[PDB]
Order: C-alpha cells, then structure tokens, then sequence
C-alpha cells in the first residue's frame, strides 16, 4: 500500500510527522511525499527521509509534481503525477491520499480505509464533522452543483465530495490516471473529478467516519479554490450518468462539542469585502441574473446585503452561473466570490445562529428540495 | 387574597382575553385587573367582554386606564403603578401578580406556582423562561451587566429577569415600591428595572419561577427600551445596598429546542441601521471612550464594525457611558444605541455562532467577570 502526502507550503514538522506515522504503519509499503518545487521544506522531507526509511523499514521517497494537466498548476498535477508513480513506478496494490497539514492524523485513519477496502470498496472516502460555518463551497457549491444536475444520482448524496482524504484499489486509480477530464484538472477542480468519474463509472464508495475531524480570516481566502470547484462542475454540466454506484456511509458520531463550537469565517471581513474590488462590468454583469438578486448585490456597492439570498434565489442564480460564468474572467471571478458570500451570508444569519443541529438539518433538506426541483423539470 | 393585574395598550384581544379568563377562572385569584394605556380598539373589547367574564367564573373583572403617575415618558411604569396605586386603595387583597398581557403559553400553573412559593414566605416572586440567544440583549448587555459592574456584591446581576413584568408580590411590598418616590416616577420602561432594584435595596426576600413553556426587525425596535433601561441604571449608580436579600431559583429545565433554534433579530437591518443616523457631535462625543471603541465607532459612518466591542471594550463604554450620557439627548441615545448594537453584534458573531450551550456560558461568566472587576477595584 502505497501513502501520498501532496505539498507546497505547510511547515516541515506537521508533514514529517504524518509521513512517520504512515510508515510506521503495518499495512503500509511506501510514503511519497509530492511537492511543488525544491524549497526549505521539500529539502527538509528529503534529509530525514532516510532516517524515517531505516527507523519503519519502509522506503519514504520525495517527487515533484509535474506538468500532466492544463487549468492553474496546483492540487490536480500533485494529485496526478502521484497516480502516474504509482502506477508506472510500483506493484503495490492501493493508494492513500492525505492532505500534508491534517494535524488530528493517526493510525486508524489508514486502518479504517483498509479495512473498508478488504471489504471490497473500489474507494474509501474519509468524511469528518465539520462547524455550521465551514464546507461553504462543499454545500453551496460541489453538493449543490451534484444535487441540480444529477439529482437521481449517488453524487449529492457524497458527504465530503471535495476531501483530498482518500483510498483507491489499483484499478481505480488507472482509470481516473487515463481519464482525460480529470488528467488536465490540474488545479483545485481535481477532488470534484476523482468524485464524478468514480461515481460515473460505477465504482463503488465506502465513506469512513474519522471522528477527531481534519485540524488544519474573511471568506476571500477560499477565492481562488471557489473559483476552480465551481469551475470543475460547469466544465461537467452535459455528463450523462448512466449506471447506477454502490455508495455506503458509516454511521455518524455525535459532532464533538469544540468542533460545533468553532466559527468558520471572520464576519466582520467578510461582510467589508463584499463591498470591495466593484466594477462597472460586474454591475453590468449583473443584468444577467434575477431581479432580487441584481437588485441585492447592486446594493452591496454601498452596504451588506444578504437577506435576498435564499435558496430559491440561490438555485436561480446557480443556473445562471453555470450558463454564463467564465472561468478567468477576473470580472466573472470576482461576482462569483461575491454572490457566493452573499448566500454564505445568508445562511450564516438565517440557518447557523439557530444552532447547529438546526443547520444541519436544513442542509440536508436544501439537497432534497434540490434534488426534487430538478427532476421535476 | 389575589389581583392579577394585565396592563395592555395595543395587543390583539383575544390573547389579552384568553388570559383574562384563564386568571379568573382560578380558584386562588380574586379579582383581575387590566390597564389600558388609552381608549382604543383593544380596550373597547375588553370592556364589553369583562361583565361576561365576571359572570361566567364569578370574580370581579374590572378595566381602567392608565393614570399619569410618573415624570418620564408615559409608559408600562404608569400603567404598572396605577395598578398599585388601585391594589392599595381601592381593595383589601393580600397579593398582586402582573402579566404581561401577550404572553401565548399562560395556564393555571403561571399562578398556582407563584402562588405557592409565597405561601412558602417569599415577597417577590419573578417567573423566568428560556430565552434564545440572541433575545434579552438589554437584560445582559445593560441591566445584569450593570448591576454586575455597580453593586458585585449584591444578589442584583444574579437575578434571571430583571426586565420581566411576570411577578407576584406581598401586599407590603407593593405598599413600600408604590410609596417610594424613585419608582413612583419611572413612569416609562425602567420601570422594571426599579422595582427589581428596590425589592433588593430593602432586602425583600425573593423566588424565581421557572416557567418551561414561557416565552421580527432590527435591534431597532428595541431603542426606546433601550435608552430608558440604561437610564434607569444611570439615575441608580450612586446608590448603596446595605443589607442582604434572601434569593433563591428553581432550577431550569433544558431550554426547548422550539426556542433554542430562533433567531432574535434581522441582522441585516441592523448592520445597515448602524451607519445611519451620524451627527457631528455624535462623532465628537466619541472622544470621550477608549481608543478602539472611538474608532471602530467611526469606521461605523462607512462600514459596519463590532469585532472591536468585546466585553471588555463594553465594560469601559459602559463607565464612560455611567458618566455622561445624558438621557432624553438625541445624540447621547443615538450613541448609546450603536454603542450597543455593535456589542450585540459582536455577541452575536462571536459568541452566539459557537451555540447556546457555549453563549449561557459566556454570559454568565462575563458577568463573573464583571462582577470580580468591580469588586477588585
Ligand atoms: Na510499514
Ligand atoms: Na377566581
């Protein structure tokens, strides 16, 4: 079994000790570490590499990611190139990815996907309770995308569509490697693809519960990533899913109480940035949506609003995007990031301050109306 | 020997009705009383149900209206010390208990267990319900915050509901509040405020209900409220507390989720509400607080600020606001209200965010530590 950590700029010491706890690991064979480029930290992992090697008895090696896709070099290329080593380069007989700054990783992480793979899972997914205010791009975003395009399929009801924590049987990794969509989602579109084509294909789905969570400012830090999965859904919106998918869950816990506990966002920012970096071409833009909406975030030039932005108005907007948005348009970019904060906004106001389990339910209940509207259509 | 007293002004009149002959209908109260703030629709409804009502259960319904008793605005004060002013002198009846005319959830037990804690000895009993967390924000911010920061030693910020017109008393008690001259006057909002206060200042011993079933804009609609219930603690500050009260709680039940999972404002609204309104001297005044309280008020005339407003940034507002605010001043109450719409604002996104569990636990604490501050100094 082979380990993937993918890096660029986390700290030595929270990768180094990931890679030590994977090597350490029984049923464990190599650790690759995929970074971007020979920096501070990409030396450090290769200096104490061979330590690690002789210490478990397992070889840790360190890559570069190399050029295999065509959007903004990032996660996709890491992702992709560590399927190409795996593939090319080794037997072994599956693959775990795991993001370099998870800081709750240990030992039943790996365990748990295993042990769902001898099941006979040609994916394992790993999911994790998450606050009200995080996974705004998973809600509002990947699942919302899922549940309006593809509403008879598994693919909203994936609980963390967009998490890099993940297994693959050897076979299924070959098929997303030789898939060509998700060869040249180089940027952070990849997770959406690895998702979609699993469940296109018919690849069966175990999603493990891992319930210490994933340890790892305004809304606008998530910008470019928002940018990029919503990119990832429109570039799929024709895609037929003609084959059913076995997808399971583990059972849930109960969220843990400093988890429920945590705020996702900086309100005070994010509602500061919503009236920032207008132009007359997002203003114009704007004609394109519906009334209530042009008329919302044409008041944003002067003061937050958000009100206007529920779910109904959301699922129109939605439509719009997916007809008229260009990715790399820095216009179209920017009016994304803000109708997007307006719906984070909203539901922020409306659904999180009632509590979390409130929330949760009123998720869960968005997909479902999702779903019904557009196969009622 | 039992009044119940409703004062009224505009509700609707079948609520007012319904508990018009849930009161009298009880075996334990002798005479109901309401108090119309004028002669309007509400109160001609309720003059022609009364004799109806009298017949039906046999005891003495009688409306009148409020009397002109204070020098404030002619408020709930008027309408709650008129109904004294008739307890003592127009009847014999050993107790009196207000409600709030409104109230959806009224029954027999509201009566019967104030009832019965007087029979136990007590002169006050207060009923106390679960709240949201975004309700009772002039309770926490300005009435237990500055009973904490004024009179630590005293049982006053340990009181649930100092605002809530819900209570029984002793004949004697109301005699001593109806002829003291501080109250006597409050005829607007406070007057809650100093009935609270004065039971405690002359060491009535005191009981709170709990009520399980007990219990929209802008914080805007709370402004009047506002400015006349941190007037009521401003004209007190000076005052001494010199002997201890007697006070006990019934223990409360979990809160029901029905409650737990409203949201107790619009915060939009009043994030736009907060920009509006400036005045020179408003920007002006703000020289007399702390450096990060000034400026992030005035950021205020171009964008919405609160992160700055934590509790301690509220307990020195509310000392410089002890020592200057002028009530009946249009700027002083307009500063007075964003001053604590950005401390509800920064609550709400801070605190009430992170859930109930975590907001009744801020607040008591807050005022822990509010009341360890004064009492160091
Ligand atoms: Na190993
Ligand atoms: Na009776």
């Amino acid at each position: 079994s082979l380990v993937v950590f993918p890096f660029k700029h986390e700290h030595p010491e929270v990768l180094l000790h990931n890679v030590r706890v994977a090597a350490a690991h029984p049923r464990v064979h190599e650790v690759l570490c995929i970074g971007y480029e020979r920096d501070q930290t990409y030396e450090a992992v290769e200096r104490a590499a061979p330590e690690i090697s002789r210490a478990t008895g397992t070889p840790v090696s360190v890559r570069l990611q190399e050029r295999l896709g065509t959007l903004r070099p990032g996660k996709g290329d890491g992702m992709n190139t560590a399927l190409r080593y795996f593939l090319e380069e080794t037997q072994w007989e599956r693959i775990h990815f795991y993001d370099a700054d998870i800081t709750s990783f240990g030992p039943d992480w790996i365990t748990k996907a295993e042990e769902a793979a001898d099941f006979g899972y040609g994916l394992v997914r790993h999911y994790f309770p998450r606050a009200s205010t995080d996974a705004m791009i998973t809600w509002m975003i990947t699942r919302t995308g899922f549940a309006l395009l593809w509403p008879h399929t598994e693919l909203s009801w994936i609980e963390q569509p967009l998490g890099g924590e993940l297994l693959m049987r050897r076979e299924v990794a070959a098929m997303l490697y030789e898939d060509e969509r998700v060869r040249r989602r180089s940027d952070w579109g990849i997770d959406t693809l690895y998702t979609f084509v699993t469940v296109q294909q018919g690849v069966s789905i175990y999603e493990c519960y891992i319930p210490e969570g994933k340890a790892h400012g305004g809304l606008d830090d998530l910008r470019t990533m928002l940018v990029e999965c919503f990119a990832a859904i429109q570039s799929l919106q024709h895609e037929v899913v003609g084959q059913p998918a076995i997808h399971r869950q583990e059972h849930p816990h109960r969220v843990p109480v400093h988890i429920a506990e945590r705020v996702g966002y900086d309100v005070e920012a994010t509602l500061h940035r919503l009236m920032q970096h207008w132009t007359p071409r997002q203003v114009e833009l704007l004609e394109l949506f519906t009334t209530p909406v042009r008329e919302g975030l044409r008041t944003c030039q002067r003061r937050p609003a958000f009100n206007f932005m529920d779910e109904m108005a959301w699922a129109a907007t939605y439509h719009v995007l997916l007809e008229h948005f260009q990715p790399g348009d820095p216009d179209w970019e920017e009016l994304l990031f803000k109708l997007w904060t307006t719906r984070v906004l909203n539901y922020t106001m409306t659904v999180a301050l009632r509590g979390y389990d409130y929330a949760q339910q009123y998720l869960y209940r968005m997909l479902g109306r999702y779903r019904y509207q557009a196969a009622l259509e």
